[PDB]
């Protein structure tokens, strides 16, 4: 399935997809990213968007 990152912090703002089985592993995936990029923040989740905005 595809998943969506909207993001918003860290001086950037970006909207990424990744592939993934499950919403938990596509969970995983952008929480990563978004730590390697020093974004810490507050997220949702809505029928495969994904958002984090500090």
């Amino acid at each position: 399935d595809t998943y969506k990152l909207i993001l918003n912090g860290a001086g950037l703002k970006g909207e990424t997809t990744t592939e993934a089985v499950d919403a938990a592993t596509a969970e995983k995936v952008f929480k990563q990213y978004a730590n390697d990029n020093g974004v810490d923040g507050e997220w949702t989740y809505d029928x495969g968007t994904f958002t984090v905005t500090e």
